[PDB]
């Protein structure tokens, strides 16, 4: 409903809990109560000047009326610059508000209705609902009710000056204008929309024709397919001419009512000043003003489509202002008392879709100081696992604590807060390197961050790029090699500094020496900590505390290499693919 | 030269022979003179107007003067969409020849410079440079010779009507608002370079960030990429308050100059006029007439940008339009005496770039009704050399006859109409299935594409399709196996009718259904045929005449099937290779 646009749009007017930009919002409310006052005063001053040089027929006053028409018309146009000066940074707070607004919104998780969006349309329709807010308010509120103000103010100026059929006749104009208007308009969109499907049917044809020259050239359509081309191309230049020549008629109709509708009111003044009813001379302020009055109607219905698309805009952002979460923060939701570092599952499920089980009742408790090694089947079961240790997903039911209190009681950052998880793959921005460390953790001063290359050992990479410690890396930036992205990874989190360790270690083995130094990395920073460790190597697995396969939502087998290699479990199978 | 630019574009408003379409030119030249007599001459008639009201202070010749009024002033924007309605007829014909012109001149056969360019960059340089012309013409005939001709017509009916310094200070108006809105849009233009590359800087930064929602969700950078986030929002939105602010200093000091310009033209005739020197009460006409002077000026002052953009895209065209062959149409071009298909090679060579020899001094005659299959290296030789029997390409050297006459003598088409060619690939366009067999050969009625379809067998596939014998096809279309996509492709090739055949079987092998169906029908378009075989499979190389490996541009070995087994060259490789 419009009650609650204009109600919704009255509040996106209003900026903060500070006075110095409310006063300027009551600027461009003066300025605009003061613009129609000028734009129908003045031509009444217009006709006080012809009127006045026929009633001299003084000098002094008649300058003293100039000066009007100088400052006056040198005001309308200067007061609208003024206005749209200010609505600048009216657009400015608004479209900050909005968009950051709306920036926090689509960071919640909801990741099912994420994963199938692409990150390109999520943002064009944020970028379309803040065009449209800044579009719609600003339209609304510029060509709207100022023109309807215009036209009423017109009237009832007349009907001050005097009460005839005078006001009905310009009102039949100026109604039959927006009428014809906005129903040509509407003739308009469906020639647009068959030219622009008749424009893309010729161009896919022509290309699709010039994709294949060699067989255009093996066979003999080489004046054939210029003239199939050329019949596509008039197939299309008939429907431009139909669409144009109908802009022709919308502004041939347009112009022929405005020349009837000035031959009528001039005709009636006209009359009026040789019978002498009324003052007379005044011909000219109704010859101008009709014009006057007009300027604005086509500027509005111009935005007929563009009103609606800026609603269709506005309306999907509104819907996604206030959605969902798939993790909810319960109430009660409080610090992670982090003791030790315990990790313990007591029969859970977990489902992403309706009867969705890849995990099914997993149950242990793992110890501080000690490691857990993980291999699954060829699925993403073990991102899942380690993804609901993170409560990046949510449980059906089961119970899942991290040093004796449940994980889902909490707040979700001071549950992530003391995390650490190695990805797989690592994200480089386009920014520079002590930045994309200080992604780690952001309150570091460049004295943590140094000291956390020197740890992983990835300053010398540094020392190798040129900027000093500010290298630019990205998409534009300085890339870098798969081994090297992961020391990153490893050194945002060392970092970062968490006690709770969760390696992803990649499928995609490396060099000895860049595989043993990773591992070495992983120990530097793993040594004495509470570290899980999902994995497909070797010198992860012939050492940790505990190895488990997880396949089909359960634990397959339990035990460490010695015990898998001595009971000959799934173990042996994979023995035999990690052979060959 | 713009001097070369003007003749060239008088010559493109030039038709063609015919005594239909040279009138209305001549109407709209017509109309284009009319259009500046009426915008100067009906004020005139206001202010006659005024000054009858001002001296019957008569109703019946002021409503003759009235008349004058309504059907001149319902006249000025109706006579401009008359104009521009004829001059839409004048686009479609000039877009038709300058289309159908580049369209024929962009399938002229270089292709080195071909390859190298896509399909899409090279039709949008075309499409570019017609609505470049489009553009060029007709706003250099609508808004720059019609607005000079107004101010000059204007100067010159104030220098009959009152030769003084008012002409001196209006042309003041006109050229400092001429000069200012020039280097004002000049002062526009690196604004909005800069704010297009901020607005691309920041919305990439989003994305980026967007891109790794679970490293932005592992990290506490929720609330400190929204700041960032800001911060690039904050720096892209400052240089766009200083551009928007550009367009309000444009604007403001237009409309201050204006108001100057206003100010000063109306005090000196409102000096004239209480000093009754000149005739009196005509202060409406100077003070409307500005107005309606400078209303086409920043009609013109937007589009300064615009011309010198069409220039760019028309400039490209031109050197386009008429620029090289790569086979070279000797004069003395004639008719392909097809006696009976006897090819001949003497010690010939080739290069597509300096010193390049994919090939160097084979020779060889083929005969009638027998075949010659060809294995090369893994290289796109064998397509060479299978293109320059098309010439397709051009030699350095030797000679290659056809039926005893040499091939660059003759005319292209009349070369390759007596050519079928079997391509590896099948294109189909976005078209329907008697339309894809008649290119093969368009002179076709419905019966040969039948036969042509029950000659090859792909008839039951149009049975099996479901509009009958027009099934639509393409990429939009109904789709394809690989096998029938070469069927259709020797349909085509059956359609066509050669006598000179020449294959180019895929190394992609199929099911031996498909397999020696393909072979089958190859058979009974080459039965009693002069053919010539590229192939890498067995059934084509073990019962043809002479099979030849073509390898490092030079004939490795000669021979049959037996003959390469009784001496065991490269076929022993090869025959190792195609066992695995």
């Amino acid at each position: 409903d419009f009650g609650r646009k204009l109600r919704l749009l009255s509040g996106y007017l209003w900026p903060r809990g500070s006075p110095a930009l409310q006063l300027v919002v009551l600027i461009c409310l003066g300025l605009m109560g003061l613009e129609r006052a000028l734009n129908v005063l003045v031509p009444i001053f217009y006709r006080n000047i012809v009127n006045l040089l026929t009633e001299k027929a003084t000098v002094t006053s008649y300058v003293f009326l100039k000066f009007l028409q100088g400052g006056g018309t040198g005001s309308t146009g200067f007061v609208s610059n003024l206005r749209t000066f200010l609505w600048i940074r009216v657009q400015q707070f608004t479209s900050r508000r909005v968009e950051l607004l709306i920036f926090s919104h689509l960071h919640e998780l909801s990741l099912r209705w994420h994963l199938g969006r692409r990150t390109g349309e999520v943002l064009r329709i944020a970028d379309r609902g803040t065009s449209s807010v800044t579009g719609l308010l600003s339209y609304l509120v510029f060509n709207v009710i100022p023109t309807l103000a215009d036209i009423i103010i017109g009237i009832i100026y007349f009907s001050m000056f005097f009460n005839a059929w005078f006001g009905l006749i310009v009102f039949l104009c100026m109604s039959l204008y927006l009428t014809l208007t906005i129903v040509v308009t509407e003739w308009r969109t469906k020639f647009r929309r068959a030219m622009n499907t008749q424009e893309n049917a010729t161009r896919a044809r022509a290309v699709d024709s010039l994709l294949n020259f060699e067989t255009v050239k093996y066979y003999n359509a080489e004046s054939y397919e210029v003239e199939r081309y050329r019949e596509a191309i008039i197939k299309y230049q008939g429907l431009e001419w139909k669409s144009s020549a109908s802009l022709v008629l919308l502004n041939q109709t347009q112009n022929l009512v405005i020349g009837l509708g000035l031959l009528a009111g001039s005709l009636l003044c006209a009359y009026f000043v040789t019978e002498q009813k009324l003052q007379v001379g005044d011909y000219v302020l109704f010859g101008t003003y009709i014009i006057q009055l007009y300027m604005p109607l086509n500027w509005f219905g111009t935005y007929y489509r563009m009103i609606q698309t800026n609603f269709i805009d506005m309306e999907n952002m509104f819907d996604l202002l206030k959605e969902e979460t798939e993790v909810k923060d319960l109430p009660g939701a409080g610090p992670l008392r982090f003791q030790k570092g315990r990790i313990e599952f007591e029969n859970v499920h977990f489902s992403y879709a309706d009867g969705r089980e890849t995990l099914q009742d997993v149950s242990f408790t793992v110890m501080p100081g000690q490691t857990l090694a993980l291999v699954g089947p060829s699925g993403a079961g073990k991102s899942t696992i380690l993804r609901l240790l993170f409560r990046f997903y949510d449980i059906s039911s089961g119970c899942i604590r991290i040093d004796g209190q449940d994980i889902s009681q909490v707040t979700q950052a001071s549950l992530r807060s003391h995390i650490g998880v190695v990805p797989q793959d690592t994200v480089l921005f386009n920014d520079t390197i002590a930045d994309n460390i200080r992604y780690g953790r952001v309150t570091a001063g460049n004295d943590e961050v140094e000291a956390a290359a020197q740890a992983a050992g990835i300053h010398d990479a540094i020392m190798a790029f040129p900027e000093g410690y500010r290298t630019q890396v990205g998409e534009r930036g300085l890339k870098l090699s798969g081994g090297e992205k992961q020391r990153v990874a490893i050194a945002r989190t060392i970092l970062k500094a968490p006690g709770i360790i969760l390696l992803d270690e990649a499928t995609s083995a490396l060099d000895t020496s860049n595989e043993r130094a990773i591992q070495a990395s992983l120990a530097k920073v793993c040594a004495n900590r509470t570290t899980i460790v999902v994995a497909h190597r070797l010198s992860t697995v012939v050492n940790a505390d505990q190895i488990l396969v997880i396949k089909d939502g359960c634990i397959v087998e339990r035990g460490r290499h010695e015990a898998l290699l001595s009971r000959g479990g799934v173990y042996a199978d994979m023995w035999q693919l990690q052979q060959g």
